[PDB]
């Protein structure tokens, strides 16, 4: 691979590894809002989802780094077949988002995201013009899923803001809004990147697409999980 | 493919898509027995299983439609490898059946169905005479699973009928019996179709086998889910 | 295959099949500590995990037996790709271990074991020297997971021993300690077997590695599940 590609892969792998190790340490050392439960997150494993996500992401990028130094394909599921790592991760991200917010249809939303990602995987491994049909079907399903998840997220954000008066509550709400903006705005770029890649309109080269994918992953995973975590720890739920 | 095959694929895809969209609309608009919960199914995601099943089925058939118009294989998992779509769907159907009935060993029954379907997948990709051994092992496992699930279903049906006196309760019980008959009688045809296909006794041609599979899927998914849904909404549980 | 390989495969398959059928019969006939619940394990499906594990293991070995009598590869997922059967089974074993002990991070520990096994699968299908890097990463992850799971297991064993005074309680504690020793000591042999196989230091031939793998599987599944089961049935929890 090119110098830029290998450098971006190494930087992304190191960033996600550091983020995974910090998140795991914070989760293990977290003692709950009361500061008395030794294994608060042990009996509430959903709070660990973020951590696992990062770990998986890190592993994927690790494979990429190996593929960056060898002429032969590395771990095919995480390097060869596109969007499989996303198939594994994004549903967990949606489940965590709708769990911290106590939103309805968390499992349904996660399954919809997984189905959209599998449709995208089929589209990326298809041949035109059938690839166009697969992309159109995925686009309709993702539009429906996006509208549904926004409607739930907006209604939970309004509910949370209605009963948030403490300064710490306001700071946690700002972090939650930042995480929500990262989740919604950034996710819309992935379809734009696919439609702008060598597939369909070929304008952006492979290297720039890969670097943009790496940057979007790093942001929307590391910063997203950190913000979610700031919000979960520093937002009193009993204010409901 | 032949005109009959493509016509059957299109009809099945349209029927399952319409069934998925109607079931999703009904589930989203359903407000619970009391008619006061805005997200009754949101906090009870098992009631959405049916919907997801149909959606997945629809997607599978969509792939078939694409494979029906191209000389190259489409989405291999849903078109090339047989029974993989069934591997994904049937365990969910069993889980939903044993959940609406509040039956024991729902997860165990789903795992048994998944194991039987994986054994069938191995059998379909094997070479004789090892295919015969795989089929025999799958037949013993499926016989055990069928006897166990019938025994649970019959005992829950007797329990439900013991305390069902309302006219609406009787109508819901009739729909539940129709769904149970569809689940049990129709499922016995799939092994008969496999034993009658080009594998083992080659009497029925590929096209007729495909059309019969499409009809059985459409019935035992669309009508089955509609009946289950009639039963879940229009059967007061508090009569226990 | 050689006479020794086929004999070991047949013996392992028969042992695991007999163990699965005895465990399933005991679980179905078990009526709970009170001896009044007809479906005690039906509403507590975690107690069935062991059974399912054995069944899956049995199926895997069945495939091996077929591969032992044909020049062509059998069910590739359970015979060709190494550690995939382990990917399916070991996480369930860890989940069951941490569930019977009411240990924290049971799902987290299961996901860590699954990630370690997937890393091992990637390592076994890699090419040197990238295989060495994959093995090193898997070794660090497994060391962390081993230390974490030991720390949880030791703390739950101390907790259980603190309030175990009955003779039957002592007998169940002895069986639990035997199961824990099987889980910890035996698992350390698998990495030693991999490091001693044709990969890395080639000293032990393939046949001896296969026989050792079969013996370790048989012990650490059949005897492990039987001990876990002796402990779950014959240990009064109300003594907490
Ligand atoms: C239990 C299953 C655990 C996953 C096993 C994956 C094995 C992949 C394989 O053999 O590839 C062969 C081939 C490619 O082999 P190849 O020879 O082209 O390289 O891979 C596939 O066909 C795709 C496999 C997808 C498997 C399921 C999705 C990924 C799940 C784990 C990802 C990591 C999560 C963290
Ligand atoms: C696919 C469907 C899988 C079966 C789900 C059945 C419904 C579970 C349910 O109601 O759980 C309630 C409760 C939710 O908590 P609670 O609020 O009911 O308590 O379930 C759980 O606590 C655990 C469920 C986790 C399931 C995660 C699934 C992720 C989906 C991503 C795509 C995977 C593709 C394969
Ligand atoms: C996380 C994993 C998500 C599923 C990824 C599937 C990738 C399939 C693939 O790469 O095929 C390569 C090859 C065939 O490639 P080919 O080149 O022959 O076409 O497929 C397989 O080897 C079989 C893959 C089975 C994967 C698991 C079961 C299906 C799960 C999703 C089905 C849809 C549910 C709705
Ligand atoms: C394979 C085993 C997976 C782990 C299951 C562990 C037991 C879960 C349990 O007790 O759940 C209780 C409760 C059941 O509800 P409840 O009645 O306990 O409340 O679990 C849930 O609410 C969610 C569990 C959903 C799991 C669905 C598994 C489907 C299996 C199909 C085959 C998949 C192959 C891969
Ligand atoms: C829903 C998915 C259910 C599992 C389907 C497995 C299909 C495997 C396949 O097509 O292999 C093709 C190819 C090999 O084909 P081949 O032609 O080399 O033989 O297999 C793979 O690429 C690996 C498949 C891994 C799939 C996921 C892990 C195993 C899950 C089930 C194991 C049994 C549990 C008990
Ligand atoms: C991968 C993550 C999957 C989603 C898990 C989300 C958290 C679930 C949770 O909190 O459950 C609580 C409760 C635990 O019981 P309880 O003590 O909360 O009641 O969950 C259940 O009862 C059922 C969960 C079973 C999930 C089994 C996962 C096994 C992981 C092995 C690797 C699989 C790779 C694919
Ligand atoms: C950490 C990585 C994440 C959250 C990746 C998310 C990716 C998507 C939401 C992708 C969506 C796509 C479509 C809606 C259309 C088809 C192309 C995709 C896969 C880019
Ligand atoms: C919606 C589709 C469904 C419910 C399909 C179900 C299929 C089966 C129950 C198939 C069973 C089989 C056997 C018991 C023996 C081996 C051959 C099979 C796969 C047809
Ligand atoms: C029933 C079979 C079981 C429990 C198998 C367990 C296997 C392991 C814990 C294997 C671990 C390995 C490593 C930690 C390093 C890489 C090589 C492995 C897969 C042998």
């Amino acid at each position: 691979a090119s110098s830029a590609v290998i450098t971006a892969n190494w930087i992304s792998f190191l960033a996600i590894s550091a983020s995974f190790i910090i998140l795991l340490v914070i989760s293990l050392r977290y003692k709950g809002p009361g500061g008395t439960e030794s294994f608060y997150n042990g009996f509430k494993e959903q709070n660990m989802l973020t951590v696992f996500i990062n770990l998986w992401c890190a592993l994927a990028y690790f494979a990429k780094v190996l593929q960056s130094h060898s002429n032969d394909n590395g771990f095919a599921p995480l390097t060869v077949i596109p969007y499989v790592d996303y198939c594994t991760t994004c549903p967990l991200l949606t489940l965590d988002l709708l769990w911290c917010l106590d939103a309805p249809y968390k499992i349904s939303s996660a399954v919809l995201v997984f189905t959209c990602l599998v449709i995208a995987v089929a589209c990326s491994l298809a041949v035109a013009p059938f690839s166009y049909c697969w992309f159109a079907m995925g686009m309709v399903l993702f539009t429906f899923t996006y509208v549904f998840i926004l409607s739930i997220v907006r209604q939970r954000l309004d509910f949370f803001t209605l009963c948030a008066r403490d300064s710490n509550a306001k700071q946690s709400l700002k972090h939650l809004k930042t995480a929500v903006f990262i989740y919604f705005g950034i996710w819309l770029l992935f379809p734009l990147l696919w439609l702008l890649s060598y597939r369909a309109a070929n304008v952006i080269s492979n290297d720039i697409n890969h670097i943009f994918h790496c940057i979007l992953d790093v942001i929307a995973k590391s910063v997203y999980g950190f913000a979610l975590l700031y919000f979960k720890m520093y937002f009193d739920k009993k204010l409901i």
